[PDB]
């Protein structure tokens, strides 16, 4: 018995929507927290259980409404969900790797009463958009101890990283600002061949799909958080032998599906 698992038997239909679990909202203004600047958490309310943290990065000159849908998406299938502000929305992905650190810190430690009573610390994931993911790539290789990582259409002038974390890489076919050839696809195939790594590309998809209600995007993210973050292998079925329309490829050394 997995004392981690939260919510019914999944369908990936049911992972295209808000999921079971009534999120409350709270406002972290700049200037209330040193490391980063704020943002919202979105978090499980009318519930008694505890549940893992994500720390979640969007991308140059964007800011948290840019990944609020996600946010929420991730919070309603039981997660405690921090969309981070940057100190300056110019930060680049080393600069967002740090305020996801500092981010990651301030939920176990200093977040309010409602928040720390549904998260269980020891659980703690990352996610971003373009620089953001770029950030969540950095953090990964200096925070071992995260359960997951999953870099949205994710931008980086290094392109190799040295993480254990298990990384899911959405790649959006047609991204002119941070093209899969030369950002998303070297991200992967440079990650160390032992590490858990999955690669979906999304058809003709564009560099700001990660920024609006996305099936695919809902879907794998949702699955790889529940997957590492809950231990719940129910979300196996999503991630193994996958064949998805909304994919023009799907990579993967297939560490995850047993």
């Amino acid at each position: 018995s997995n004392p981690y698992q939260r919510g019914p038997n999944p369908t990936r239909s049911a992972l295209t929507a808000d999921g079971p679990f009534s999120v409350a909202t709270y406002t972290v203004s700049r200037l209330s927290v040193s490391g980063f600047g704020g943002g919202v958490i979105y978090y499980p309310t009318g519930t008694s259980l505890t549940f893992g943290g994500i720390a979640m990065s969007p991308g140059y000159t964007a800011d948290a409404s840019s990944l609020a849908w996600l946010g929420r998406r991730l919070a309603s299938h039981g997660f405690v969900v921090l969309v981070i502000n940057t100190n300056s929305r110019f930060d680049g992905p080393d600069s967002r790797a740090s305020q996801l650190s500092a981010a990651l810190n301030y939920l176990r430690t200093s977040s309010p009463s409602a928040v720390r009573a549904r998260l269980d610390a020891n659980r703690l994931a990352v996610a971003g958009h373009a620089m953001g993911g770029g950030g969540t790539l950095r953090i990964a290789e200096q925070n071992p101890s995260l359960k997951a990582a999953v870099p949205l259409t994710p931008w980086h002038t290094d392109k190799t990283f040295n993480t254990s974390v298990p990384v899911l890489i959405v790649g959006a076919e047609a991204d002119t600002v941070a093209p899969v050839s030369q950002h998303a696809i070297p991200f992967y195939q440079n990650l160390p061949s032992t590490t858990p790594k999955v690669y979906v590309e999304l058809c003709n998809a564009s560099h700001i799909a990660p920024n609006s209600n996305n099936a695919a995007i809902s879907v794998y993210t949702i699955s790889w958080m529940k997957l590492w973050v809950d231990n719940d292998t129910r979300y196996r079925q999503f991630l193994c032998n996958v064949n998805d329309p909304a994919l023009c490829d799907f990579r993967t050394n297939n560490r995850h599906c047993q």
